[PDB]
């Protein structure tokens, strides 16, 4: 039984032997890495853990933070690269991580650091249902899972000094700190730490690599179909959202403070209510598609974000270092008239003002296959929207600053059955993606030891330079060039011409 030494604690983890290896892996769940956001720390950053006298028992899954429990069980369910579906609990109490080390604990163990941040919309997520159990042994890299607050309790925002906003991401960037001070007790090298996620945890990873407080945090950073561009999880400022939230927990809204202290007063069950109530994740289809701001995201906070994302990227003076950014073509039938409709209506979460829309479509669902079971052309084009377009625009803007960039298409979550190597400890599928797994374990960690994705035995992947050089993973991998350059066009075009209406 491994006890290891933390500045706040002894811990306790387990040995849990991988067959095909024959080093076992510590493993260390649920390690506090702040104070539990409670009571007075809610809506607030986060603060350091009391440290403990006693020798902690880490072998327990942590609770997951308070979310859509049915949204929750349900993304759980379909992520999890694991064959046993574990039986969550959430918690306000829930700035906790994981720990997966292969190094031996006996000895100065120096093995890179991934960092693996959960997505979810930064609505529901949770770090238990990812299994680093396999990465780390089979790439010989240390593997952590980090939580952070979500919602309203991540999110809430009144705009100025009494709620910043950004508490979720502020959890990430302190979940960092303390790999910093603690991961080397664990064989892992604080030196070489890479920050990797998806979705909502790929913009993450973008949000921290632009921000000015992750100074020496990571070394590397892998975003996996979510960037920092992403119109539905970042808006300038959500005041009028923060006034919404009040009004339905039974808030006065006279001033910010005067908001905050309220939600304060409030119930983990209470705000749990509001989240329902506000019904976040979901699109609404009646009524103006301008109106349903009900999207907690990320902001300008001054602190982790002085100006937006956009203008930091153009500075072209934030973290410099290795970024690898890629896309899986799936966001997983009608007419032109209909779905033409459907994309004004996901104004919020791809906001393409009314007069653009039907172009879009007569664009992408454009007048070439009439069908109707073609119209799948829908969810590409509402795929390049999302994170498609975006990447590439985050990607050509790291390249044009001088930064070693990479950029993949994967053929939201199927890339993770690979890299966490699903094809193990689970179900048992085709030998021939369980072979993809560790095709993809293997840039990940040598692009983790190296800022380069590249080994033996691996097809060679180019470097994003200015031919757009990119890998195509699948069945057959290959390299490739001009990802989404197509699409790319189409639409910072169609923007511009409405640049000067
Ligand atoms: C909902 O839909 C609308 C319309 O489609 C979105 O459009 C935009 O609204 C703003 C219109 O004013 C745009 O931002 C402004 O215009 C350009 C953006 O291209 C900027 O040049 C403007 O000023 C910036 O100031 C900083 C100061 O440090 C400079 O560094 C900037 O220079 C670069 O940065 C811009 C960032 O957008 C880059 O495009 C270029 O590399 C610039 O050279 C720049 O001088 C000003 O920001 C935006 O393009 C866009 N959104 C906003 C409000 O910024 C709208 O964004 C969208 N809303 C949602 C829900 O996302
Ligand atoms: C550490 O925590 C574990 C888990 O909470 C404690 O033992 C329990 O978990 C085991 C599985 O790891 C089960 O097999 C046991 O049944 C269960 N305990 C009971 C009630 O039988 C364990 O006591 C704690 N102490 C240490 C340091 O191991
Ligand atoms: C014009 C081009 C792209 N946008 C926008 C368009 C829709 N909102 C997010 C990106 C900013 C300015």
């Amino acid at each position: 039984p491994p006890v290891v030494d933390t500045v706040h604690g002894k811990v306790l983890g387990k040995f849990v032997s991988l067959e095909g290896f024959a080093q076992p892996v510590a493993v260390f769940l649920g390690v506090p890495f702040a104070k539990p956001p409670l009571g007075s720390l809610r809506f607030a950053p986060p603060q350091p853990a009391e440290s403990w006298s006693h020798v902690k028992n880490t072998t327990s899954y942590p609770p997951m933070c308070s979310q859509d429990a049915v949204s929750g069980h349900m993304l759980s369910e379909l992520f999890t690269n694991r064959k046993e579906n574990i039986p969550l609990k959430f918690s306000e109490d829930c700035l906790y991580l994981n720990i997966y080390t292969p190094a031996d604990l006996t000895k100065r163990g120096r093995l890179p650091v991934m960092v693996w941040i959960h997505g979810g919309g930064l609505m529901v997520g949770g770090a238990s249902t990812y299994d680093g159990l396999a990465l780390s042994a089979h790439e010989n890299v240390v593997v952590v899972t980090i939580q952070y607050r979500l919602g309203i309790w991540g999110f809430f925002s009144t705009g100025d000094e009494h709620s910043r906003g950004n508490w979720g991401h502020l959890d990430q960037v302190a979940a960092l700190r303390w790999v910093q001070d603690n991961i080397a007790n664990f064989g892992g090298d604080p030196g070489s730490v890479t920050i990797f996620g998806e979705s909502a945890g790929g913009q993450s990873v973008s949000i921290l690599l632009l921000s000015p407080l992750t100074k020496n945090l990571f070394h590397r950073a892998i975003s996996e179909s979510g960037v920092a561009l992403l119109s539905s999880l970042f808006r300038k400022n959500t005041k009028s959202l923060a006034e919404k939230i009040a009004i339905e927990a039974g808030c006065k809204t006279t001033t910010s403070a005067v908001m905050v202290h309220c939600l304060r007063q409030k119930t983990e069950e209470e705000l749990m209510e509001v989240t329902l109530k506000m019904k976040f994740m979901a699109l609404d289809l009646v009524g103006d598609p301008k109106e349903n701001t009900a999207f907690l995201t990320t902001v300008i906070d001054g602190v982790l974000l002085p100006k937006a994302p956009a203008e930091i990227l153009a500075e072209k003076k934030y973290n410099m270092l290795p970024y690898m950014v890629g896309i899986n073509q799936q966001e997983f039938k009608l007419d032109q008239k209909t779905a033409t409709e459907l994309l004004w209506k996901s104004y919020p979460i791809v906001n393409v003002s009314k007069e653009l829309t039907p172009v879009a479509t007569e664009k992408y669902l454009g007048g070439t296959d009439d069908p109707v079971k073609k119209k799948d052309l829908f969810l590409d084009m509402l795929a390049d929207l999302l994170f498609g377009v975006p990447s590439v625009n985050v990607a050509r803007h790291h390249r044009d600053a001088g930064a070693p960039t990479y950029m993949y298409e994967y053929r939201h979550g199927d890339e993770i059955f690979s890299v966490l190597g699903a094809p193990f400890l689970k179900e048992g599928a085709t030998e021939e993606e369980i072979k993809l797994s560790k095709m993809v374990m293997k840039y990940w960690a040598n692009f983790a030891r190296n800022g380069n994705p590249n080994g033996e035995g691996l097809p060679q992947w180019p470097a994003y330079d200015y031919k757009e050089g990119y890998l195509q993973i699948g069945a057959t991998t290959q390299a490739a060039q001009k990802l989404k350059d197509k699409e790319v066009a189409f639409w910072t075009e169609l923007w511009a011409k409405e640049a000067a209406r």
